[PDB]
């Protein structure tokens, strides 16, 4: 309880919004998770050694990707104790301990390919798990993790808490499967618009949870324009190796994942900020209120690839 980690006035103050980056120093990340378990959990949540060890194994089992990787893992959880900080009344103390190490564990050993690529190739992966191929290897991965010596950050739950922590962590991992979220937002859209949405309902839980989980993972349209437009260069370096990889096949890519589209970024960027983003966003500031600043950043950023469009701005 006595060791508080602490951080620098800027980042202190800063890490509050919606919109902080986590910067470029990969050394202060693990910091930076900490103290926002710290904050969201309490100090006491975890035992400071397991935690430090089962942060250095996860960092360790994340790959030098473009995107998909460890900066984007802290991104994740920094959007998540942003949502937990903000609503703080709502959630359980299963859910504190449970969402930041979702989050931090939720895209473990990305290789930059999506759940397609993976059936086209006919990877190993997509004989196990027909369905949210990556995510169920995710959570495999954690619990892998969670399984090494000396790395049970949850060693003091009952047996029962336990297993309902791993779930609610098995659960969230899978929601950040996009192909769930269509479904996901327009139960909630109906359930919010009917006044039948109930947070006392375990299954309305888990569908809010999921929301929240799109919502940190898609997080880089909701933070300042500079940082926005960095990081859809890096996705675009993973989307245009894949589609390299599908031509390898003698499978043409989907326009996103075809580098000679490249000058149709923007309009590309429109078409998901107006059919994924927006909605996204609308739907989560509905149901918690406070999100409100993800959805004002992600407008404004829709402005921005606007003006890309009509040639104000370059990229
Ligand atoms: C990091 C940046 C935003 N982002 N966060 C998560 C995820 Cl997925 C995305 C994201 O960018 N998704 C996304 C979805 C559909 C798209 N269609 C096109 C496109 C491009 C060229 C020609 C025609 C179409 N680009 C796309 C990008
Ligand atoms: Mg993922
Ligand atoms: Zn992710």
């Amino acid at each position: 309880g006595l060791m508080q980690f602490t951080l620098p006035v800027r980042l202190c103050k800063e890490i509050e919004l919606f919109h902080f980056d986590i910067g470029p120093f990969e050394n202060m990340w693990p910091g930076i998770f900490v103290y926002m378990v710290h904050r969201s959990c309490g100090t006491s949540c975890f035992e400071l050694e397991k935690l430090c060890r089962f942060i250095m194994s996860v960092k360790k089992n994340y790959r030098r990707v473009p995107y998909h990787n460890w900066k984007h893992a802290v991104t994740v959880a920094h959007c998540m104790y942003a949502i937990l900080q903000n609503n703080h009344t709502l959630f359980t103390d299963l859910e504190r301990k449970g969402l930041l190490i979702a989050c931090l564990c939720h895209d473990l050993d990305h290789r930059g390919f999506s759940n397609s690529y993976l059936q086209k190739f006919d990877h190993p992966l997509a004989a196990l798990y027909s369905t949210s191929t990556m995510e169920q290897h995710h959570f495999s991965q954690t619990v892998s993790i969670l399984q090494l010596e000396g790395h049970n950050i949850f060693s003091t739950l009952s047996s029962s808490e336990y297993e309902q922590v791993l779930e609610i962590i098995r659960k969230a991992i899978i929601a950040t499967d996009l192909a769930l979220y269509f479904g996901n937002r327009k139960q909630l859209e109906e359930m919010y618009q009917t006044g039948s949405l109930n947070l006392n309902n375990q299954s309305h839980r888990d569908r809010v949870i999921g929301l929240m989980m799109t919502a940190c993972d898609l997080c880089s349209v909701t933070k300042l324009w500079p940082v926005t437009k960095l990081t859809a260069n890096d996705i675009y370096a993973e989307f245009w190796a894949e589609g390299d990889e599908m031509k390898k096949l003698g499978i043409q890519p989907i326009p996103m994942m075809d580098r000679d589209k490249k000058d149709e970024v923007p309009q590309g960027q429109l078409g998901f900020y107006n059919a994924v983003a927006i909605p996204c966003y609308t739907t989560l500031t509905q149901i918690l209120p406070p999100t409100e600043p993800l959805l004002k950043a992600c407008r404004d950023n829709l402005s921005q690839w606007e003006k890309v469009i009509r040639g104000e701005e370059t990229a």
